[PDB]
């Protein structure tokens, strides 16, 4: 429940960081490929967080 949002700042501004930096991304995805959107901004960071930390001993 509770709000839609967890703070407009986030959702208002890095929701929205220049529509021109958030269009050109549309040049990339079939909607379909808009949901996967959050899903490939991470598993990147997380392989690329915890490899380049202590990549495994």
């Amino acid at each position: 429940g509770s709000k839609k949002k967890d703070n407009l700042l986030f959702g208002s501004i890095i929701s929205a960081v220049d529509p021109v930096a958030v269009l050109a991304v549309f040049e990339e995805i079939h909607i379909n490929e808009l949901l996967h959107i959050l899903v490939f901004g991470e598993s990147l960071l997380n392989d690329a967080v915890t490899v380049v930390l202590y990549k495994k001993k």
